[PDB]
C-alpha cells in the first residue's frame, strides 16, 4: 500500500513525485523510495521489498522516536524571534532548561502553554513541555541546555541576521570585479601554475583598474599527493585547502635550508617555470610530487618561538576536524606507498605534516587576501564553494556520520541531458547534520570565509533540497530530499555577517518563489549571465533596465568558452568536435547567430554599441572583436545589478573554454587550459597591464 510508502517518505523528507528540468511530471517508484529511506537509516527489509507493517512500524518508531527527543535535534532562529521549542521529560519529572551563550553567559528561556498529553513509550510515560527564547539573544553559536532530575540533554541554539550587511551596501553602491581561473594564471616565478602568491599578485593588478574584487575557483583540498584531480568541484574535503598552490619559496623557513637544497629547488622551479611561457596543457601531478618532496624538507627546519606560537595558535582554532583531516591524510599515503622492511612510518609525525600544510596555505591566503584589501578592493578574495565531495575522500570518512553515502548527488533528466546528471557526492543526511548541530557546515563555512570578503555558493538549491539517486542507479531513478533551509540558509547567512562578507547564489534554474524569496531576503545575491538572460517582458533577451539589481551579473563563466570564442561560434565548434552534439552544427550556429544577433540589438538600445542592425549581418560584419567585448562588457556594467563580473579570460582575448560540461578529462583538457591570447599565447600576469586589450575591457566594465 503506497499510502504507508507515502506517509513514511513524507516524515523523512522523500518527494514522492517532482517535475523533471524538461516540465515533465514523474511519480517516484516504491523502489527509489524504499532505498532512498534505508540509505536515510530507516530499517526496512533487505530485500527493498518491504511489508505493509514494516512501514506501519517505522511510521509509529518515528513518532515515537520524536516524542522521546528530550531537546530538538538543534534550534535555529532569526534575530529578533521568539521562537517556541518543544521539551520531552519523564512525566513528572523537572524540565529546567537555560541557554548558555557562545561567550558563556547565560540566559533563561520561558514556558509556555503546551497542550499536548503524555503518551506512554516502551514502559515510561513521557510528557511534553513549550519553551520560548529571549528576543533579544546575538547572533552565534549558543546552546540549550535541559535537566531532568539524573537525566540531561543539550542542543545547538543558533542565531541567525536577518540579512547581510553587505547586500544595501552594493545594492546603494555597485561595484565590478574579475573571475579567474587561478590554477591556470601564471607569473614569471609560478611552477607552471597559479598558486596563492599569484592569487594575491593578480588581485593586486587588477584592484588597479577598479576590481573590487576577485572571484576565484573552489581551492578545497583533494587528494594529498598525486595522483590528484584535476576539478575543483569534486574536491576531498570542502573545509580545507589543496597544499598545491602553496608557492614554497615564500614560507619564512625556506631560507634556513642550505644553499645547495635552495639550488636543486631552484632547478626544479626552473623547470616548471618554462610551463608558464608555454600554451601546454596544466599538469598538477609532477608539480605537486614536486613541491610536496620540498615541503618535506622545509618541514625539517626549526620554526622561532613566535612562528611555532603562531602555528601552535592555528592547530588551537582548528581542532579536532584539522587532526582527522591530516590523520586521514597519513593514512593515505601510507597505504600508497610501499615503504622499507622493518621501517614504519610515523602515522603521528605524517599527521602534524599536514596539519602545517594546513597551517601555510592559511598564512598565504591571509597574505594574499591582505594584498587585495591593501591594494583597495572593498571586497577582495571572493571564494567558491563546491557542492559536495567526493564518496572515497577524507570528508566521506571523517563525517560519515552526517552523510548519507548510500545516495549521490545529481540532477534530473533534461532535455541538454536524458540521462540526467549524477555528480556523485554524497549528501549530508538532513537529521544527523542537525543532530550534530551543523557544526560542520558551521566549520567549512567559517574556513571558506576566513581569508574572503565573499563567498559564492555552486547550487544555491541545495540548501533546500537536492537531487538524489541510489548510488550506482542512473539519476532517472532519483528523487528530491529536502533539507531545513532556514538553518542551513540562516547558517550560511551567519557565518558571512561574521566574516563582513558578499554573499551570492547560484541560480540558475528557476525554482518556487518561496525559495527565491528566502535567498533575497537574507541579502544572497542571485547570478545573471548575459547569455543565458531573457526579457521576463519581451520574447528576446533581457533588456538592461530588466537585470535584477540583487545579483552578480556577468557576460560568462567557467563553463561556457570565453567571449572571443563564443562571438565566433566556439561552443558549437568544441561540442561538434567532441561528438557532443547530436544536432546539425550549421542549424546551430544559425540559431546562435539569431541569439546574438539580439544581444547587440538590445546592447545598442541601451547605447553600449552604436545600432547597426545586428539581425542579418554576418558573423564577421559585426565589428571588431576588442568593440564588440567593449559593447558587451559596458551594457552589463550599467545594469543596476549590485556587483559586475569580468571574466579575466576576456580581458586577453582567450579563446578556450576551460570546461565543456557533459564532457569527460579523456575528451578535452577540462580544468586544465592556461590563460593564452588570441594568438595562442601565455600571458603572465606581469603582462597583463601591458596589452591593450585588458585596457579598453577595464575601462568599458567601469561603473562611476
Amino acid at each position: 500500500a503506497r499510502r504507508f510508502l507515502n506517509e513514511l517518505a513524507d516524515l523523512y523528507g522523500v518527494a514522492t513525485s517532482y517535475t523533471d528540468y524538461k516540465g515533465a511530471h514523474i511519480e517516484v517508484s516504491d523502489d527509489t523510495l524504499v532505498k532512498i529511506l534505508r540509505a536515510l537509516g530507516v530499517n526496512l527489509d533487505t530485500s527493498n521489498l518491504p511489508n505493509d507493517d514494516a512501514i506501519q512500524r517505522q511510521i509509529a518508531l518515528f513518532h515515537d522516536r520524536e516524542f522521546t527527543r528530550p531537546l530538538p535535534p538543534s534550534v535555529v532562529a532569526v534575530e529578533g524571534d521568539e521562537l517556541v521549542f518543544p521539551v520531552h521529560v519523564h512525566d513528572g519529572s523537572p524540565a529546567d532548561v537555560h541557554i548558555e551563550l557562545e561567550d558563556g553567559t547565560q540566559r533563561d528561556v520561558s514556558q509556555v502553554e503546551n497542550w499536548t498529553a503524555p503518551r506512554e513509550i516502551d514502559g515510561i510515560r513521557w510528557g511534553e513541555a513549550s519553551f520560548k527564547i529571549p528576543g533579544d539573544l546575538p547572533l552565534g553559536w549558543h546552546k540549550l541546555h535541559l535537566k531532568s532530575n539524573e537525566r540531561s540533554a543539550e542542543c545547538g541554539l543558533i542565531i541567525t541576521p536577518a540579512r547581510l550587511s553587505t547586500a544595501d551596501k552594493y545594492l546603494d553602491s555597485p561595484r565590478s570585479g574579475v573571475m579567474a581561473q587561478i590554477y591556470s594564471v601564471r607569473s614569471t616565478l609560478s611552477w607552471g601554475m597559479g598558486d596563492f602568491n599569484d592569487l594575491g599578485n593578480l588581485a593586486s593588478v587588477v584592484a588597479q583598474d577598479g576590481a573590487d574584487f576577485l572571484l576565484i575557483n573552489p581551492m578545497h583540498a583533494a587528494e594529498p599527493l598525486p595522483p590528484t584531480e584535476d576539478s575543483p568541484y569534486l574536491p576531498t574535503t570542502r573545509r580545507f585547502i589543496n597544499p598545491i598552490y602553496i608557492r614554497v619559496e615564500d614560507i619564512p623557513e625556506f631560507n634556513q635550508l642550505e644553499i645547495d637544497l635552495r639550488d636543486d629547488i631552484a632547478e626544479m622551479a626552473a623547470e616548471f617555470r618554462e610551463r608558464n611561457l608555454t600554451s601546454d596543457i596544466i599538469e598538477r601531478n609532477d608539480v605537486y610530487a614536486a613541491k610536496l618532496q620540498v615541503l618535506r624538507a622545509i618541514f625539517e627546519m626549526p620554526r622561532s618561538s613566535e612562528r611555532e606560537a603562531n602555528f601552535v595558535s592555528f592547530v588551537q582554532r582548528e581542532g579536532q576536524g584539522l587532526i582527522d583531516f591530516a590523520t586521514w591524510c597519513a593514512d593515505r599515503e601510507t597505504a600508497q606507498s610501499e615503504s622499507v622492511h622493518g621501517t614504519e612510518p610515523d602515522r603521528d609525525e605524517l599527521t602534524m605534516f599536514y596539519m602545517w600544510l594546513q597551517w601555510l596555505c592559511d598564512e598565504q591566503l591571509a597574505a594574499a587576501q591582505k594584498r587585495a584589501v591593501d591594494a583597495g578592493m572593498s571586497i577582495g578574495i571572493m571564494a567558491d564553494l563546491a557542492v559536495g565531495v567526493h564518496p572515497g575522500g577524507a570528508d566521506a570518512q571523517n563525517l560519515s556520520h552526517v552523510l548519507a553515502p548510500d545516495a549521490s548527488v545529481g540532477a534530473p533528466p533534461d532535455g541538454y541531458n536524458q540521462q540526467g546528471q549524477d555528480w556523485s557526492q554524497p549528501p549530508w543526511h538532513p537529521v544527523r547534520l542537525a543532530e550534530e548541530g551543523y557544526i560542520p557546515w558551521r566549520n567549512l563555512l567559517r574556513t571558506v570565509l576566513r581569508h574572503s570578503g565573499g563567498i559564492r555558493v555552486d547550487h544555491v538549491l541545495g540548501l533546500f533540497r537536492l537531487f538524489v539517486m541510489p548510488r550506482m542507479q542512473s539519476p532517472a531513478t532519483g528523487t528530491y530530499i529536502r533539507f531545513d533551509h532556514n538553518a542551513l540558509v540562516g547558517i550560511l547567512a551567519l557565518e558571512a555577517e561574521l566574516a563582513g562578507a558578499v554573499v551570492i547564489g547560484e541560480d540558475l534554474g528557476t525554482f518556487e518563489p518561496w525559495v527565491q524569496d528566502a535567498l533575497a531576503q537574507r541579502g544572497i545575491m542571485g547570478t545573471s549571465i548575459l547569455w543565458f538572460e531573457h526579457s521576463p517582458s519581451q520574447p528576446g533577451p533581457r533588456r538592461q533596465e530588466e537585470y535584477r539589481p540583487l545579483a552578480l551579473t556577468t557576460v560568462t563563466t567557467h563553463d561556457l568558452p570565453p567571449t572571443a570564442g563564443y562571438l565566433e561560434g566556439e561552443h558549437i565548434a568544441l561540442r561538434e568536435r567532441l561528438g557532443v552534439l547530436n544536432t546539425d552544427p550549421a542549424a546551430e550556429l544559425a540559431e546562435d547567430l539569431q541569439w546574438q544577433a539580439e544581444i547587440l540589438d538590445v546592447a545598442a538600445s541601451a547605447n553600449a554599441l552604436p545600432a547597426r542592425e545586428y539581425v542579418g549581418l554576418e558573423r564577421d560584419q559585426r565589428g571588431e572583436l576588442a568593440e564588440l567585448l567593449e559593447g558587451l562588457h559596458t551594457f552589463v556594467a550599467k545594469t543596476p545589478s549590485a556587483l559586475t563580473c569580468v571574466c579575466l579570460v576576456d580581458m586577453v582575448g582567450e579563446k578556450r573554454a576551460q570546461n565543456q560540461p557533459g564532457t569527460t578529462r579523456d575528451m578535452y583538457p577540462n580544468w586544465c587550459i592556461p590563460l593564452c591570447d588570441s594568438e595562442g599565447n601565455s600571458v603572465l600576469i606581469e603582462s597583463l597591464r601591458e596589452n591593450e586589450l585588458y585596457h579598453r575591457v577595464a575601462k568599458a566594465s567601469k561603473r562611476d
